[PDB]
């Protein structure tokens, strides 16, 4: 394939599909309802990655923009797969602490309107108003992370212990781990233009690993996703 | 901008927006959990219409469709403003009156219908068969109130005094608000073509802002959306 | 209209209308919450398929496809009929059976991949990336059958008398009938090309229908669907 990034493109396409076999065959046989429910939100995730990833390995996730008077490639399915994998993610941490429905829906409300407007500003044609989106899209980012830390970490430390801890790892991870997005943005060709294309694909598949496959062997590995029982 | 029609987008960004924020002021420190369903729904509501709005101003939710031998501008981020917001109008309808889930998804599987056909029809490139469209669109939104008026008054009465009011109130000013839009779709631009785009976009401007703020000023200020305690 | 396979897309306009009518007379007046649920989920089924065999049938619901060196049309609003007709059809009979929640989510995701899949396959221009596609969408069909035989058919048997057999007539149905759709879409023009688009589309109509009405005339004569009441 004619296109340096590709590489990039194949590893993570490989690891989001061991992630799901792997997610996959630690859920057979558990019967705990609540288990159940953990294990189907934290296998869907990779595996949907793995779709949108070879969609762009393949070629069909990916178009072309002219804006600063250039053809730039787009990797749309970035997006399509942030859609569906970023709200999952959410419900993962708000079903942890018995999150209200209230609540919830506000984070995945947020979330949709953060993914929104990103892939708004990255097909915007007009190079300025790029970053309006970009600025819009950021603070539905941070009103997520304001409610993830100070919304939920009051009510963690009502509940079991061991949701408390877990928790806490997750949110910090989370609040590191979300933040980096909009910066790779900002600085790839998407944004300023100051990294390359097949580094940007690479800062993007490191993180996109470490979300969809690293976070869950986190969630999947802690006692709290079972309820108390005898 | 060499769009007429800018004034009254420009109008309705900043309308949503301030509306936005007033909404999320006053949800602050809310803890009843049944409040804070109702103020996030409304909450939600005019973001997503700020963000629709803006897309327009900017030009990005536009596209060109070709009937009746000419370029028409066809506005179809208005279509997907609407896809989201007014599932989210009778989410606040029914937990009002407490509707069981059956009738929920009745409404909001209606709702789509309405918009998606009104889109399809508002893309269609033979002139006749734009109306068809209307006509399919139309009956959803009459099926929608009829459940509104006689499916949901009748659960309203046998609840708290103020539940029953409040609803009474948002019913009758819903039948009116959403009904006018099928007419300014017809005489306007994408219909019979009788009035011209710019003022096309001022109704629905106005008719958008009574909707996503003006409408939840009123549900917000009502004793309904608390739990009955002491 | 100069498609010869406009007469399988009216009859099928035709069919589902008029299914869709017969559902709403016979939910009329129906007020066990739980029945409502059924009657709200198999009405909208045919009411959505109505619409896009509608668009078919107009012309909008088709594009062309550059593979294989040729213009191949491609009725794309297949696709989008399928995305929201097989999880409420799933919902169906995970509803029948009090499915927990955790199985239901795995479903329905596992469901919107493979229509989602299938639809990348239909649309994607190299033509042996095509078969990659449908192979992804298929195991994914697998997964969900899997469930439907092994996973559901254990819930059931201890159930009411009339919920076991309800479920085990549907399922039976649904295991033929779901796994047709992989076979026709190999044969035909999106496909291997052994079967022309006319007789395509109309063994597509006829799975359509029997799904979208036929499925629906089964559940809704059986007892299961209401509440054990006095
Ligand atoms: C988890 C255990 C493994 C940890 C692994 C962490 C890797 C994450 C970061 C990678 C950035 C790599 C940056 C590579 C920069 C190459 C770009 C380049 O060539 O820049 C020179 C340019 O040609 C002229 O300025
Ligand atoms: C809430 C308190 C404020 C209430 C405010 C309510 C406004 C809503 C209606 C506006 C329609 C305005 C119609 C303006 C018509 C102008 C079109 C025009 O110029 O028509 C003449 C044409 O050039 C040759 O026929
Ligand atoms: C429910 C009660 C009614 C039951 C009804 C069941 C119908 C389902 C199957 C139809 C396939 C029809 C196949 C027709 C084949 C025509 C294609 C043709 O013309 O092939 C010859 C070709 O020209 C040279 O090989
Ligand atoms: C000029 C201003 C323009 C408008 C501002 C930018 C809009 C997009 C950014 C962020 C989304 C904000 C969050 C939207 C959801 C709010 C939900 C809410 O208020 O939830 C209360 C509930 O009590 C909780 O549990
Ligand atoms: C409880 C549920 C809450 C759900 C909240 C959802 C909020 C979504 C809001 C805005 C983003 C809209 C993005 C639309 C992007 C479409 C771009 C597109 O397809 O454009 C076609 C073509 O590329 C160019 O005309
Ligand atoms: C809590 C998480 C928050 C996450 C969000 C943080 C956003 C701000 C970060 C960096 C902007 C720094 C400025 C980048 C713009 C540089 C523009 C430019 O011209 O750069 C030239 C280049 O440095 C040489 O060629
Ligand atoms: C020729 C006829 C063509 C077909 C007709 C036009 C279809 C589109 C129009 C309206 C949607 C109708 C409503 C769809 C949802 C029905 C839900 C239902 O029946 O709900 C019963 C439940 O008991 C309630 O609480
Ligand atoms: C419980 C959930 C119930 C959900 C019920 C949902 C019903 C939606 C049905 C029909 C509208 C379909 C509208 C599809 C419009 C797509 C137009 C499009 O993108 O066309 C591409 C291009 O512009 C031209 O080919
Ligand atoms: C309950 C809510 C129901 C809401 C839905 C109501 C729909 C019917 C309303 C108006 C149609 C009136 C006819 C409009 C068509 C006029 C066509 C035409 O040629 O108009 C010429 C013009 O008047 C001079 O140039
Ligand atoms: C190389 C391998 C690539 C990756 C494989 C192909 C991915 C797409 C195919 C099938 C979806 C599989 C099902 C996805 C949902 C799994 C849900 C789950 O695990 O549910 C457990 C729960 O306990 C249940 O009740
Ligand atoms: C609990 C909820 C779970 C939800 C799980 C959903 C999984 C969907 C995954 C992959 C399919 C993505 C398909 C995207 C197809 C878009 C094609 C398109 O519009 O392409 C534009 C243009 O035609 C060409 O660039
Ligand atoms: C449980 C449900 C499973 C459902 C899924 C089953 C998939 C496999 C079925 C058939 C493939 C048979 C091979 C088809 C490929 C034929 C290619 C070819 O060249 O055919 C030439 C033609 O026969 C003369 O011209
Ligand atoms: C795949 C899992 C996660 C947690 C992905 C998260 C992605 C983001 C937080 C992206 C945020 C963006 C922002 C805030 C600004 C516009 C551009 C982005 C969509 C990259
Ligand atoms: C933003 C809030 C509301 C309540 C918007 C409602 C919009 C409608 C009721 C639109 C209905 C249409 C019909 C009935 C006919 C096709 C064209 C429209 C989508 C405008
Ligand atoms: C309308 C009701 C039903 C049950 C429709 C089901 C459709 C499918 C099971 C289609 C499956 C496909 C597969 C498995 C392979 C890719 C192509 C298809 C989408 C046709």
């Amino acid at each position: 394939t004619g296109r340096p990034e590709w590489i990039w493109l194949a590893l993570g396409t490989a690891l989001m599909g061991l992630g799901t076999l792997y997610f996959l065959v630690k859920g057979m046989g558990v019967s705990d309802p609540d288990a159940k429910k953990f294990y189907a939100i934290t296998t869907l995730v990779p595996a949907i990655a793995f779709t949108m990833y070879l969609s762009m390995l393949l070629g069909y996730g990916l178009t072309m923009v002219p804006f600063g008077g250039e053809q730039n490639p787009i990797y749309w399915a970035r997006y399509a797969d942030w859609l569906f994998t970023t709200p999952l993610l959410l419900l993962d941490l708000a079903l942890l602490v018995d999150a209200d429905q209230g609540t919830i829906l506000a984070l995945v409300g947020a979330d949709g309107i953060m993914i929104g407007t990103g892939l708004v500003g990255a097909l915007t044609k007009v190079y300025s108003y790029r970053f309006v989106w970009w600025a819009i899209s950021t603070a539905a980012m941070l009103y997520i992370l304001y409610v993830l830390f100070f919304g939920f970490t009051s009510k963690a430390e009502s509940m079991r212990p061991e949701v408390a801890s877990t928790f806490k790892v997750l949110r910090n991870v989370t609040v590191v781990l979300w933040s980096a997005y909009p910066v790779v943005w900002l600085i790839g060709s998407e944004g300023a233009g100051i990294v390359p294309l097949n580094i940007e694909t690479l800062l993007f598949m490191v993180l996109d690993v470490s979300a969809k496959v690293g976070f869950g062997l986190i969630l999947l590995r802690s006692r709290a996703i079972f309820g108390e029982a005898e």
